[PDB]
């Protein structure tokens, strides 16, 4: 039993997560919540547990993506975020503040969206002309 | 009347915006360019219109990236930058200038470049065990 | 003779550069080594010369994209990014520093991850009603 590009399996590490959930039919993102407490300082970073393992379905990579509303008022972006089809830790968000006020956070809070991304898995063959 | 991933349909939404174009026939996005005045804060950020409105294609989502050569000289990144199949508005350009100077921007300006992202859209399946 | 889904082509342009490599078999990107010493400055950036050339295959992109591990615990984040797939030039990698500390890269350090973003290249129409 595996993901699928219409089925992605998730776990819920404890009764603090929030699953995953998409705004409307053609969102490119599930929402992530934060599961506890926490403070991204001004001119800092903070990594927030959503206390969620997901499998994201092979041939494509889960990408923690910024919430716009987040990123053009409270100045937050989001670092990391390559999330690997085998990745089957707590589902973290790292996210940057550069702003000059603390960012709040209490479990519940929105704080990051989570796109799908597909991609290729090429070999590499060294050659001696690329073209 | 559908954007399809051959043909993406796009509104000017005033005199004042420039279509987007792709610089060559595989570069990853289209050139977006500022429909006004604006200056990018140092150690600071600033949303940007283009005055589009885009219908990127259903399976995909829009990304707003960066530009390489205002990254590299200018300290010059994209905040936010997800945008929805079925996103209507004004699309933005969010600008974080991480350098001590500020960055002018003039309409017409070159600031950023949009990608149209491959993606899977699945539903969650909460699971007890993941694998 | 072109790079594929499968099988990407890679060039070393001195013997200084360490080929891309997949960390694990559904690991989203290849590993990225700078083949020079470097300081990313405090609040300050660096661009990193990996010393290879690569040809991405077309109908994607490369997107250089940060490693978990700097972003979290060095605060290092990967501006610019977007490698078309007509790009022949050195494979640079932009990095910035948001933490308060200069940080070391030595010849030969992992700093960054190179993911082959599947992407749809649209032509434009525009149009006066989007829907």
């Amino acid at each position: 039993h595996m993901s699928t590009p219409q089925l992605m399996r998730v776990k819920k590490l404890s009764e603090f997560a929030i699953l995953p959930v998409r705004s409307s039919q053609f969102a490119a993102g599930f929402d992530l919540a934060s599961a506890y407490d926490y403070v991204v300082p001004a001119r800092g970073k903070c990594l927030v547990k959503t206390d969620l393992a997901v499998a994201v379905p092979h041939g494509y990579y889960g990408r923690v993506a910024p919430r716009s509303g987040l990123a053009v008022k409270n100045f937050i972006d989001v670092g990391a975020g390559v999330v690997d089809s085998d990745y089957r830790g707590n589902l973290g968000v790292l996210l940057f503040n550069h702003g000059d006020e603390d960012f709040k956070i209490a479990r519940g809070d929105r704080i990051a969206q989570f796109v799908i991304e597909q991609i290729a898995l090429p070999d590499i063959v060294e050659v001696d002309d690329l073209d």
